């Protein structure tokens, strides 16, 4: 039907929009502590500390396959990149701290994210 193709136009669209904010957010990042999965054979604990592990690569994944219905689902993901990193690590940490400093920067694009999916629907 045409109002499934219009629902499909707007996921689209939604997902051009995020990948847009995807890479805003990754550049807030040039160290690259948040490009891709905390690896099980490097920190072979991990799992048994972080539950639902996040990072970049794997939101790249969900998003080009059109995974994100909204952005609050795209903003749950980005906020476990930050939130499983100040769990594991300590606040004296380089880790730590880069998540502080991507939650902070990340604030101000998801702000303004939030502004055009509402406006353009
Ligand atoms: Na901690």
């Amino acid at each position: 039907s045409m109002e499934q193709v219009a629902m499909e136009l707007r996921l689209t669209e939604l997902t051009r929009l995020l990948r847009s904010v995807l890479d805003q957010l990754q550049d807030k990042d040039p160290a690259r502590i948040f490009a891709q999965p905390v690896s099980l054979k490097e920190v072979p604990d991990y799992l048994d500390h972080i539950k639902h592990p996040m990072d970049f690569a794997t939101m790249r994944k969900r998003l080009e396959a059109q995974g994100y219905k909204n952005l609050h689902e795209f903003e749950e993901d980005f906020d476990l990149i930050i939130d499983n990193c100040m769990k594991y690590n300590a606040r004296d940490t380089v880790f730590y701290r880069a998540a502080v400093r991507l939650r902070d920067q990340g604030g101000v694009v998801l702000r303004q994210a939030r502004r055009e999916v509402d406006s353009i629907g």
